[PDB]
């Protein structure tokens, strides 16, 4: 499958793609407003996540730090990246579907939009200032707004049990993002699109 991921935003981040244990194409790169990086994510990956970082500062070997993201401190991500994350995630020829979804259950720094290049299914969108409303307890030094099981790890906000139930933290995110998880049990906003299909991740997409 092919994602071209998009840089609206008016400053650069650092675009990361990971399937946790591996990197997705090379991993990770820098988009300055208005660039666009194409990669090819290989058919049947399933648990694929793309995001991006901010404030990154890099040394020519490519190893440095984010101030939201970062992945071990590398430019080319082999593993998930440190909350505060908007996430893309999907996994592809699922019994011929894809499945793609965005998350808040790693906190929100960046407004995406992931819709799909080909024909079948819609896209979704967080695009609300997510940041600028962040409760004090989830505001982030650094920059974003980190998810309640980041911030005070309990079994409810973690859902470590397998039941937990909305909270007000989750409410939040849910209120000004709808169309993403908000928490690890939320009736799924997962969108099924015909296998193969190809895709669109922008960053600030209004």
């Amino acid at each position: 499958a092919t994602f071209e991921i998009v840089n609206r935003c008016s400053y650069t981040v650092w675009a990361a793609a990971s399937k946790g244990d591996a990197a997705l194409d090379a991993g990770g790169r820098q988009l300055n407003s208005g660039e666009s990086w194409t990669i090819n994510v290989e058919p049947g990956t399933n648990g694929g996540k793309i995001w991006a970082r901010t404030d990154c500062y890099f040394d020519d070997s490519g190893s440095g730090i984010c101030k939201t993201g970062d992945c071990g401190g590398l430019l080319r991500c082999k593993r998930f990246g440190r909350p505060p994350t908007t996430l893309a995630e999907f996994s592809l020829n699922q019994y011929g579907k894809d499945y793609i979804d965005i998350s808040n259950i790693k906190g929100f720094n960046v407004p995406m939009n992931f819709s799909p290049t080909t024909r079948g299914c819609r896209g979704v969108r967080c695009a609300a200032d997510i940041v600028g409303q962040c409760p004090a307890k989830l505001k982030a030094p650094g920059g974003g707004c980190n998810d309640a099981c980041t911030v005070f790890q309990t079994s409810e906000y973690c859902c470590t049990t397998g039941k937990c139930g909305p909270t007000e933290y989750s409410r939040f995110f849910k209120r000004l993002c709808p169309d993403a998880f908000s928490y690890v049990l939320d009736k799924p906003t997962t969108v099924t699109c015909p296998g193969s299909s190809n895709y669109r991740v922008t960053f600030c997409p209004t």
